[PDB]
């Protein structure tokens, strides 16, 4: 007897468990580092700390280019703004002048912690008035990290009840809904393959995101002014006016700012979201935390970005969830721009590199119990330095594509947890429903809303 003609094989079932895992368990049989190929399309995975050191520093600018998606290209207006851009004159430039723009926030009246703490004191005050109550907290969340991207790029928020808020979280829920199914990596091409309208569905999303953006900046070249960089939108227009004329059209500035205030919101609210979640599920780490946060600060004031020196086992816990829910579980996909290697293998021009980040921060010979929930790890065993116990962990990736938000990132985590830690105690509700853990791939990782029972402390009151 005979085989039968294969035409076609793949390694695990698709949309069967997440991407990032199946990819992890195919380790065990292949190695760190493997291809797939769809029609044309090779595409190279990448699943241990020192393959992946290599494609994303070592090698920085050889694998600092981005694929095209059908999908993306309509997210990025086709590949403008700096995160699905590809790697060229047009990415380096707005890629710089959004850096640049974070160091008009590194000290005096617009610190970007009294820009964090406005809000996140706006943000206690609505949460106050449910107590006793369980609710859904993410559209509070969204609000304030909304405000505090919308003051860094045009210096401007949104009063309370303001129904574009509500515009924006819709808009965002539908092209989070529609940029993919599951995880960025998609394999088999679903959407060429079969009549559907989900590139309909998210041209439409787009269109009122970028309307809302259009609005903005034409009101706004009324406003602008050469002796005031106080925010990003200067930062752009201040180098369309020098000038690099192809670089900075409308449509390349609008789809920089659409990036950032995308990526500002949806980030940071997932993670505290996930943060919140875990410590459901761990009421001793949860109890650890007020008695660290009662012993170092007190009541007699509200936290501080100085307290990220004491509050160890907080920043161990963020750094823990950031670990074991990755924001991004394969980061954003690499691609090779000239031909060229990882671990001596042979990787052409133009094949989408993924690094499993997830696999990483899993690999069970760097961290001593993967799958638990342990902020421990993170400090001496004493309880009083954060450690680096493994080097296979890079929640921010690395190298020419790392995440830009990190520093607005890490201390919109640690206010949000520190001021949300002091005010109130957070409860399973009523009906004892935790959250499902399990996650939801997109281009963020998210969780599943839940809801949280939320009440004014003892010790907070007991001190007015
Ligand atoms: C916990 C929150 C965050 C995490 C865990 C995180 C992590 C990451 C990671 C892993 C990447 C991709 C690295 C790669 O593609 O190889 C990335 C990219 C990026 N992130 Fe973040 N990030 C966070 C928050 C933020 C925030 C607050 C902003 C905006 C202020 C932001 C803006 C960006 C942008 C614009 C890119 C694209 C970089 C490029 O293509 O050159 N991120 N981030
Ligand atoms: C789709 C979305 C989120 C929904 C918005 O309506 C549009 C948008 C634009 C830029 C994207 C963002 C999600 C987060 C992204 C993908 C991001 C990012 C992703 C992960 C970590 N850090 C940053 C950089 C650009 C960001």
């Amino acid at each position: 007897l005979l085989s039968l003609p294969l035409v076609g094989s793949l390694p695990f079932l698709p949309r069967h468990g997440h991407m990032h895992n199946n990819f992890f368990k195919l380790q065990k049989k292949y190695g760190p580092i493997y291809s797939v190929r769809m029609g044309t399309k090779t595409t190279v995975i990448v699943g241990h700390h020192q393959l992946a050191k290599e494609v994303l520093i070592k090698k920085g600018k050889d694998f600092s280019g981005r694929p095209q998606m059908a999908t993306l290209d309509i997210a990025s207006n086709n590949r403008k703004g700096i995160a699905f851009a590809d790697s060229g004159a047009h990415w380096q430039l707005h890629r710089r002048l959004a850096m640049a723009t974070f160091a008009l926030f590194k000290d005096g009246d617009q610190k970007l912690e009294k820009i964090i703490c406005q809000e996140i004191s706006t943000l206690c005050d609505m949460l106050a008035t449910h107590n006793g109550q369980s609710i859904d907290i993410s559209f509070p969340v969204f609000v304030a990290v909304t405000n505090v991207i919308s003051l860094i790029c045009f210096n401007t928020s949104y009063k309370n009840g303001d129904p574009e808020l509500n515009v924006i979280q819709n808009y965002n829920e539908g092209i989070i809904d529609n940029l993919s199914k599951d995880s960025l990596v998609d394999l088999v091409p679903w959407l060429k393959i079969f009549p559907n309208k989900t590139l309909e569905k998210l041209k439409s999303h787009v269109k009122i995101r970028n309307d809302l953006l259009n609005k903005i900046l034409e009101n706004y070249k009324e406003k602008f002014r050469s002796d005031s960089i106080t925010n990003m939108l200067d930062t752009l227009m201040q180098a369309k006016m020098n000038s690099d004329s192809e670089l900075l059209s409308d449509n390349h500035i609008l789809t920089t700012i659409g990036d950032i205030f995308g990526a500002g919101v949806e980030t940071t609210t997932s993670v505290v979201k996930w943060t919140l979640a875990f410590l459901l599920h761990n009421p001793q780490v949860k109890k650890k935390l007020y008695e660290e946060i009662d012993q170092n600060v007190g009541f007699s004031r509200t936290p501080t970005i100085s307290d990220r020196n004491r509050l160890l086992l907080l920043e161990a816990t963020i750094r823990e969830v950031l670990r074991l829910r990755p924001v991004a579980p394969m980061l954003i996909p690499h691609k090779a721009n000239v031909d060229s290697s990882i671990g001596e293998f042979a990787v052409d021009k133009g094949t989408e590199v993924i690094i499993n980040l997830w696999a990483l921060h899993h690999n069970e010979k760097e961290w001593h119990q993967p799958d638990q929930f342990m902020p421990e790890r993170f400090l001496n065993p004493a309880g009083t330095q954060l450690i680096s116990p493994s080097v296979s962990y890079l929640p921010f990736g690395a190298g020419p594509r790392s995440c830009i938000g990190e520093i607005l990132a890490r201390q919109e985590l640690f206010l949000i947890m520190a001021w949300l830690l002091q005010r109130f105690d957070l409860e399973v509700p009523d009906d004892g429903q935790l959250p499902s853990l399990e996650g939801i791939p997109k281009v963020v990782f998210l969780i599943d809303s839940f809801k949280v029972k939320i009440k004014v402390r003892q010790a907070w009151r007991e001190a007015q």
